[PDB]
């Protein structure tokens, strides 16, 4: 699956465990 560039930018936000399909940091 390819990475989404949405959770690129929840990552680095940290909004990672706010957007459930980019759970991220």
């Amino acid at each position: 699956f390819p990475r989404p560039r949405i959770c690129n930018l929840a990552c680095r936000a940290g909004i990672g465990h706010k957007y459930p399909f980019c759970h991220c940091r």
